[PDB]
């Protein structure tokens, strides 16, 4: 079942673009992630104004991280709008909107004439792909309200794409599964990521909570707003 994909050209030369912009503040890919786990509920929950049903999959408006220190992941997940499988394969594997070919006309003069970088990036919510700043693997589960629930993923070389055997897990919504690199094993650290969720947080409309534990040890989401 698993189909194999390579990346567009222009994707390609994207994602180089995007870490080398990025490449002495890697933190920021944390930002980014939760600028688009956002947007996705932003997106539900306009839609939601227009189908009464739009949330029966999820009730929850919210942004979900986990760090997995044993297993060396750091999950991101939001009950946002998702993807089905034909919007996983064009918004992760293509210049999809018609705005991603503005981003990278942009992102070329910029870079170029020495203009920052870092807002464009975060302005055409292409920041996705700095995740690989830090990890040597980016996985994308999703549910749609349309769709079934498919499992996208890639060490940057070619993705894949194949329907999660586990089912309808996340009942609506996006789960970005970072395999992160030896270099960047402090991201692992509850500390260091409720730290960074609480910096990048404040200014989202939504709740944003964290895996921690207390310790006898007290397991639970804590809000970082
Ligand atoms: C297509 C929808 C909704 C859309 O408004 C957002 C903004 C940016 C999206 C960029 C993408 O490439 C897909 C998603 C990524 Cl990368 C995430 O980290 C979280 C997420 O929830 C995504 C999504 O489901 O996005």
């Amino acid at each position: 079942k698993s189909e194999k994909f390579a990346f567009q050209a222009e994707v390609n030369r994207m994602m180089k673009l995007i870490i080398n912009s990025l490449y002495k503040n890697k933190e920021i890919f944390l930002r980014e992630l939760i600028s688009n786990a956002s947007d996705a509920l932003d997106k539900i929950r306009l839609i939601s104004l227009t189908d009464e049903n739009a949330l029966a999959g999820n009730e929850e408006l919210t942004v979900k991280i986990k760090c997995d220190k044993e297993k060396n992941l750091l999950h991101v997940t939001d009950t946002g709008v998702g993807m089905t499988r034909e919007e996983l394969v064009k918004n992760l594997g293509t210049i999809a909107k018609s705005g991603t070919s503005e981003f990278l006309n942009k992102m070329t003069e910029a870079q170029e004439d020495g203009q920052s970088t870092s807002e464009l990036i975060g302005q055409f919510g292409v920041g996705f792909y700095s995740a690989f700043l830090v990890a040597d693997k980016v996985i994308v589960t999703s549910k749609h309200n349309n769709d079934t629930q498919h499992i996208w993923e890639s060490d940057s070389n070619e993705f894949s794409v194949i329907a999660d055997p586990r089912g309808n897990t996340l009942g609506r919504g996006t789960t970005i599964t970072l395999v992160l690199k030896e270099e960047a094993s402090d991201y692992l650290e509850l500390d260091t990521i409720k730290n960074l969720v609480k910096k990048y947080s404040q200014f989202i409309n939504f709740p944003i909570y964290v895996w921690s534990s207390k310790t006898k040890t007290v397991w639970d989401w804590e809000l970082m707003n």
